[PDB]
């Protein structure tokens, strides 16, 4: 049922564009928000995204859990 996913640890640099086409490489992504303060517009280092299915949300869990992004080990699950 679940296709809402939180993705911390994030790199600075990485777009909402860059975000949005990891995620897509598993299935199609309804939505992917990376989170930015209000102040500056800097990355905050994490972000949202949304399958539309459920079954693409586990597999990207799965899958992309753990990745290392520049110096960082990012965590996907679910928001």
């Amino acid at each position: 049922g679940r296709t809402n996913l939180i993705v911390n640890y994030l790199p600075q640099n990485m777009t909402q564009d860059e975000l949005r086409s990891l995620f897509s490489s598993i299935g199609e992504v309804e939505s992917a928000k990376l989170i930015r303060d209000k102040v500056a517009g800097h990355s905050l280092g994490y972000g949202f995204v949304n399958y539309v299915t459920a079954k693409d949300a586990e597999r990207a869990i799965n899958t992309l859990n753990g990745l290392r992004l520049q110096s960082k080990t990012i965590k996907v699950s679910y928001a």
